[PDB]
């Protein structure tokens, strides 16, 4: 087929707000959504599996953990997890040092992407190209902590958690493993998966 470009992908695929935020995160970071569009793509598919993975999940009256997938969630619920990436520097920061102090939970060295009011841990999330083992293992690096959780997706379904704790159940683990084969299938029919794929280092 024709070659698409990552530009259009991106912004017919993603939410406006995503997008919004993705490229407000280069710019702070200091790349070029149109020149590094490979690595645009990924910041942005990231985002939205951190989004979803928050999605629908929140504490009710009783103060344990309830699915809500309607839009109308009751006002007594809290939302379970606080989602410390889309923030700009300085408020990601602020996000977490509040939670610690006001925890006990020390801090992290590097930002984490999410924090389970449920479980009482930040979360890593990673998303990759590569097999999820691998990038386990390089998430897990920078950790010598063993506080903050790590759950690896992959683009073909497999995934890879810290003690083999998944967190969530299967039902919206599937709604994120969807979403990535979605991207995967959509990106090939414009000829832009292989490079998508190859250019993910580390
Ligand atoms: O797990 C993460 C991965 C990335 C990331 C790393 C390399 C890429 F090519 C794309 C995304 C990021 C991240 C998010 C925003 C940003 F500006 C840079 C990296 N965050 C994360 O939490
Ligand atoms: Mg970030
Ligand atoms: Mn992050
Ligand atoms: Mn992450």
């Amino acid at each position: 087929g024709p070659l698409g470009s990552m530009e259009d992908f991106v912004r017919q695929c993603f939410n406006p707000m995503i997008v919004e935020l993705a490229e407000k995160a280069m710019k702070e970071y200091g790349e070029d959504p149109k020149i590094e569009t490979n690595k645009f793509a990924a910041i942005c598919t990231h985002l939205e599996v951190c989004f979803m993975y928050s999605d629908f999940h929140f504490i009710d009256e009783r103060g344990e953990s309830i699915i809500v997938e309607s839009g109308d969630p009751n006002a007594l619920l809290k939302h379970r997890f606080e989602i410390i990436e889309g923030r700009d520097r300085i408020m990601a920061w602020t996000v977490v040092n509040s939670i610690c102090n006001t925890t006990g939970v020390e801090k992290p060295k590097f930002l984490p992407d999410l924090y389970d009011y449920k479980e009482n841990r930040f979360i890593e999330i990673g998303v990759t190209r590569r097999e999820v083992h691998i990038y386990y293992l390089e998430k897990a690096n920078k950790i010598k902590s063993e506080k903050t959780h790590i759950h690896i997706f992959s683009f073909t379904g497999e995934e890879m958690a810290t003690k083999a704790d998944y967190t969530l159940d299967e039902e919206s683990r599937a709604r994120i493993k969807t979403r990535l084969f979605t991207i995967r299938q959509e990106m090939a029919s414009r000829s832009l998966w292989d490079s998508f794929r190859q250019s993910e280092r580390g």
